[PDB]
């Protein structure tokens, strides 16, 4: 159960890559903001995340965005809760192969 719990998580974590951070144009889990996802035995998802800095504006915006997502595109997922922490600060060292190739031309 362990690890179905697991392969859960992945293919949740798989989906937030349709939550853009629009300020940036890139992805939450290319850019690094997303520190956890922990399914339970039925289902329930929370997902641990940050943003660029606390004085994000987009912060309610991408939140509400990472439900929609996830109830619509992998309906079995019950519970969604997200949990918006501000330790360990994120930095751009958090960004993807991807994401900084990407910003470095952008």
């Amino acid at each position: 159960n362990a690890m179905s719990q697991e392969a859960f998580e992945n293919k949740l974590y798989a989906n937030l890559e349709a939550v853009i951070d629009p300020e940036l144009g890139v992805d939450i889990v290319n850019l690094g903001l997303v520190y956890d996802v922990t399914a339970d035995e039925n289902n329930n998802a929370v997902i641990t995340m940050t943003m660029t800095s606390i004085g994000c504006p987009m912060a309610g915006q991408i939140v509400s965005d990472v439900k929609k997502v996830l109830s619509t595109n992998v309906p079995e997922v019950n519970e969604i809760e997200v949990n918006v922490v501000w330790n360990p600060p994120w930095s751009k060292e958090r960004m993807s192969r991807m994401a900084k190739i990407a910003l470095g031309i952008r």
